């Protein structure tokens, strides 16, 4: 697992509803607005690991992290995600590739003592949609989540 952490950026997205993490889960893919779709496929290229850590609002909770595969690829099948009110399909950016790492839940109470140095200090719980994690916070909260032995870590490997 650390040797997949290694290096990696870290960044916390804020789901809305649990439905989109549960598409995101049944079908390993992940979507956003074209100026967010930007920034990750540009990290993609850059960076070692580019994981994300799912929060859904009023959980109280982590849901998992996973890991980009690829860079945002257009004409697939739709997903039937729950966008935020006034938001369409026609407004997002292209679908994500994405790798879970882990699917088990983690919740608050035990990530109390991570603060994330990239948002002053505050604890890795807190942050708006987006937000970066610093490395080792980041490299820590993926620790402290139950081992999941459903995952093939070799086939996350082998696209690294
Ligand atoms: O990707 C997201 N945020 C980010 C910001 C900045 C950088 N990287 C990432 C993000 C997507 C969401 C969604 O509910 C969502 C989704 F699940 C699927 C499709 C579209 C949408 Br909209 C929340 N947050």
């Amino acid at each position: 697992l650390k040797y997949v952490l290694q290096d990696a950026r870290f960044f916390l997205i804020k789901s809305n509803n649990h439905e989109n993490v549960s598409l995101a889960k049944a079908k390993g893919v992940w979507s956003t607005l074209p100026v967010n779709e930007k920034k990750l496929n540009l990290a993609f290229r850059s960076a070692r690991s580019v994981i994300l850590i799912f929060s859904v609002r009023e959980s109280g909770k982590f849901q998992g992290f996973a890991r980009l595969s690829s860079e945002s690829h257009h004409g697939g099948s739709p997903i039937h995600w729950v966008l935020p009110a006034g938001m369409s399909a026609k407004m997002l950016g292209g679908v994500f590739k994405i790798d879970w790492i882990c699917r088990r839940e983690l919740p608050f109470t035990k990530s109390a003592h991570l603060t994330n140095p990239w948002n002053e200090h505050k604890p890795v719980k807190i942050g708006r949609d987006g937000q970066e994690i610093e490395l080792e916070c980041g490299t820590q909260l993926c620790l402290l989540f139950p081992p999941d032995e459903s995952i093939d870590l070799y086939q996350v490997i082998h696209k690294m």
